[PDB]
């Protein structure tokens, strides 16, 4: 297991255009396209993306290309957080792969705001930041997922995802 | 295809203790112990890099926990470079990922010493840059391997690992 694996489980990988559990518009492994309610809107910024007139759809090297920068970026977005980046230098890499799915599900912006859950994990109270983690709008609206990465956070294995 | 399932292809998996392409002792997926000729030297390091002792052994979980460590090192080693970095920051993914494959093999201060090479990257000088890379102790070692990875800087694509 590792980060691209887990969120590979997270993400799923559908080469056509659908909606996200939030109702946006994306494609391949999580690749968000647009908040935008146009579907012309999704189609534009996926060729955009992609660099050709993909008509709604692409292929899984597309997807995995897409996938790669989106990690990347997640990665990229920790480090560069003044909030977050002193909390993932603290983990160890499993816990590191926890925050990173978690920007990349919420944003840099949107994780870097859990400022009493990011004190517990700087803190390595495991049970105390994972009992936090799930007072969110994040665990309720996606439990199953949640559950798994505040499950890696808590106990630092992959168990949630093997 | 991404950097954990190209690198999983180039230094392969193996659950005891074994001598590298360069005689060093080496465990899991590339994990090198020590550059030392003692094996009871390699176990210490092993015992200590693992937590517990192993006795020379360890399981696919441990030895895949060492590589996401071992990732993430030689990518904290990328952008800690003064040299590095840059040609780093200019490069997509696909290729980001062969330069921390090799910096993976090699060290940050293997790699860092590519001047030449460095600079043809860095100017987007593809064919230059892989023409370069192969007048090398590297390619010489590890032909197949250093080829693999030098069409990766070529073109951008995962043509070879496919
Ligand atoms: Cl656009
Ligand atoms: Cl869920
Ligand atoms: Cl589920
Ligand atoms: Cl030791
Ligand atoms: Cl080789
Ligand atoms: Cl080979």
């Amino acid at each position: 297991m590792n980060i691209f694996e887990m969120l590979r489980i997270d993400e799923g990988l559908r080469l056509k255009i659908y909606k996200d559990t939030e109702g946006y518009y994306t494609i391949g492994i999580g690749h968000l396209l647009t908040k935008s309610p146009s579907l012309n809107a999704a189609k534009s910024e996926l060729d955009k993306a992609i660099g050709r007139n993909t008509n709604g759809v692409i292929t899984k090297d597309e997807a995995e290309k897409l996938f790669c920068q989106d990690v990347d970026a997640a990665v990229r977005g920790i480090l560069r957080n003044a909030k977050l980046k002193p909390v993932y230098d603290s983990l160890d890499c499993v816990r590191r792969a926890a925050l990173i799915n978690m920007v990349f599900q919420m944003g840099e912006t949107g994780v870097a705001g859990f400022t009493n859950s990011l004190r517990m994990l700087q803190q390595k109270r495991w049970d105390e930041a994972a009992f936090n983690l799930a007072k969110s709008r994040w665990y309720n609206q996606t439990p199953n997922r949640a559950k798994r990465v505040i499950t890696t956070f808590r106990t630092g294995t992959w168990d949630a995802y093997k």
